[PDB]
Parts: structure tokens; C-alpha cells; sequence
């Protein structure tokens, strides 16, 4: 398992514009297009990201291309975030994957806000981090996914994804 397979599991793959769990226009593997209510606007953002008039539908390849870009961007956001980087650097490879998934899902800013779990993680206090992480809107709104990511961070193994 790796970060790509992991997020491909959590986000799925859809070739036509769809709305995510919050109601936002998204396409591919969890690629948000806009927070706006407008399909037209979503469509504009999509053709802009793809480089052609998609009419709201893309190919697998194009979807994987956006995904590659988004993963990369998630890593680079972590590395540039002064509150995120040190946690990330302290972690083993599997746990790092968990942090990349959260950031992909909620953005840098959002995750940087989990001050307390960040610190427990940094301290390698796994069970404690796990309990804190679950006290969040994130967990109450997308509990199945949150649970898989939280077990990943807690245990350092991919068991939740097998
Ligand atoms: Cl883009
Ligand atoms: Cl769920
Ligand atoms: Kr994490
Ligand atoms: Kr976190
Ligand atoms: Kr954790």
C-alpha cells in the first residue's frame, strides 16, 4: 500500500463532475473544483485545470494527472508549513501517509489547526493522539474514513486498508 492507493480507496474515482460529502463540485479522485453552487462555474474550473473543453467529463488518465498533482501539492504544503513539517519529519513512513491523507482532505490550514493531536503525534503518544483526533467535526462527519486514517496514524501499519 502507499499513499496513492490509500487515497484512491478513500476518495474513489469518478469521471463526471460530482458533489462531494459537503456538497461541493469535485471530479476524478477527490479533486475539488469549487465551493460555488454553480455547475457552470465548476465546469469553467474543470476546463481550466484540464486544458480543454471537457463538457464536465474527463478520461482516467486526466483524472490520474490531477491526482498526481494534488498529492504532490499536499506533500509540498506540509513541508512548507511550519507547524506541519516537524511532525511529519518525526514520523515513520506509514504514519506520514496518514498526515498526507488528512491534508489532502482538509487542507494544510485545517490540519495545522489540530494543535493537540499534532503534539501527541510528535511525542509518539499514539493512543492519546487517536482519541484526540476523533474529537472533531472531521470524525463525526466522515467517520468510516476518519477511522481508517486514525488507525493508520495510531498503529503505523496498513491494517485498516486491508
Ligand atoms: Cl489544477
Ligand atoms: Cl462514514
Ligand atoms: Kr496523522
Ligand atoms: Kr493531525
Ligand atoms: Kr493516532
Amino acid at each position: 500500500m502507499n499513499i496513492f492507493e490509500m487515497l484512491r480507496i478513500d476518495e474513489g474515482l469518478r469521471l463526471k463532475i460530482y458533489k462531494d460529502t459537503e456538497g461541493y463540485y469535485t471530479i476524478g479522485i477527490g479533486h475539488l473544483l469549487t465551493k460555488s453552487p454553480s455547475l457552470n462555474a465548476a465546469k469553467s474550473e474543470l476546463d481550466k485545470a484540464i486544458g480543454r473543453n471537457t463538457n464536465g467529463v474527463i478520461t482516467k488518465d486526466e483524472a490520474e494527472k490531477l491526482f498526481n498533482q494534488d498529492v504532490d501539492a499536499a506533500v509540498r504544503g506540509i513541508l512548507r508549513n511550519a507547524k506541519l513539517k516537524p511532525v511529519y519529519d518525526s514520523l515513520d513512513a506509514v504514519r506520514r501517509a496518514a498526515l498526507i491523507n488528512m491534508v489532502f482532505q482538509m487542507g494544510e490550514t485545517g490540519v495545522a489547526g489540530f494543535t493537540n493531536s499534532l503534539r501527541m503525534l510528535q511525542q509518539k503518544r499514539w493512543d492519546e493522539a487517536a482519541v484526540n483526533l476523533a474529537k472533531s467535526r472531521w470524525y463525526n462527519q466522515t467517520p468510516n474514513r476518519a477511522k481508517r486514517v486514525i488507525t493508520t496514524a495510531r498503529t503505523g501499519t496498513w491494517d485498516a486498508y486491508k
